[PDB]
DNA sequence: TTTTTT
């Protein structure tokens, strides 16, 4: 799917990426580049197939965080990503797994279009670059590096979310997950079990605690 | 409701009770007093209105602990209590909020009879004593005192279960809970949020670990 | 909750 986006490049690579082994040398952008100056950047990422429960609270988290002046960072994926990003508009930054001349995934075109229009989309890839396994992983590192705090509402084991979670730990980005029932959201519960993430037991509280930092 | 139980008195107060600031001077009993010598005593207490979710896992916890030679201690209450006790039979000990000549709650009369027959029921009250606000809270301290570990599958804030959690902490009895969604079990989630309880993220590993010590 | 619990 063609985006018909009119895109350029960032003048400067955000310093957040300096922590990376191989920081992007060039970033392509469409939308509000000033969002990159937001004091509080929060990643919300997770399963492409969230339960009604997780969706419900992903919406509250995104809306309230954006209401309090934070910007939500995600990857525009089906499920958790695109729920969080739509509900954070216009304060949201998407890192694309393809060049900005392409829309991916196709079914998210309306929201992604709105992000291009009122938020910000960034890509490491210049043109005619279709999503490929390595680019999904590559952009995942950018979501984590750019973000100050990482929220994973719901996630399975051995998922991309879990890889991103390990990146968050590597870079000491505070990691929070939604409380989840047994034998569901296995990935996030393992994070809780191993003390690698904190649970969000009260959304308004959680947010005020982030703000007071 | 009269029980028509034939009951006696324990020859003396079990040692576990001597931690209490006001230990029972006498305990009345019906059933198999040999259960008091079981190495591992585990309390399973909680809301009188468990979700299907909490119910299914309470059943597994109770059965598997019994299989592993543990005795399940509870108060024979509607909901979590009686589910665990019935599934722990015959290895279960009930602490009654009333004298043993009465059945409470009446809806549990069938299982309570089975506990008197094949398990053990204890009471601090000799006779003609119906349950009262004070006797539930008194009973709770005996559940906590007798038990080595306390599992609270699901509970509301400011509840009898929470009262028991407070006693568990006071008398250095380790707490454990089931993972619960946001706004379904505020009581147990608060325990998790304050690090006052540990979550059960795998029932089989939970049990094995208990056996280790 | 009348059918009982910080």
């Amino acid at each position: 799917m063609k985006s018909h986006f009119q895109y350029s490049t960032l003048e400067n690579i955000p310093k957040a990426f300096d922590i990376l082994k191989d920081p992007p040398k060039k970033l392509y952008c469409v939308g509000d580049t000033k969002l990159l100056d937001t004091p509080l950047k929060v990643a919300i990422i997770g399963t492409r197939r969230p339960t009604p429960y997780s969706k419900q609270h992903t919406i509250t988290l995104a809306r309230e965080l954006a209401k309090n002046g934070a910007v939500i960072v995600s990857g525009g994926a089906l499920g958790v990503d695109i729920i969080a990003q739509e509900n954070a508009l216009p304060k949201t930054i998407m890192l694309s797994p393809c060049s900005l001349d392409f829309i991916y995934p196709t079914n998210n075109h309306k929201v992604i279009q709105e992000i291009a229009q009122n938020g910000l989309i960034l890509s490491e890839y210049e043109k005619d670059f279709m999503p490929i396994k390595g680019s999904f992983l590559a952009r995942n590192r950018l979501v984590i590096a750019l973000s100050d705090v990482v929220i994973i509402p719901q996630a399975d084991l051995k998922s991309g979310s879990m890889s991103s979670a390990r990146l968050a730990q590597k870079y000491q980005k505070p990691l929070f997950v939604l409380p989840q029932r047994l034998n569901e959201s296995d990935g996030t519960n393992e994070l809780l079990e191993k003390g690698q993430a904190q649970g969000i037991f009260n959304i308004q509280n959680f947010i005020n605690t982030l703000l007071k930092d």
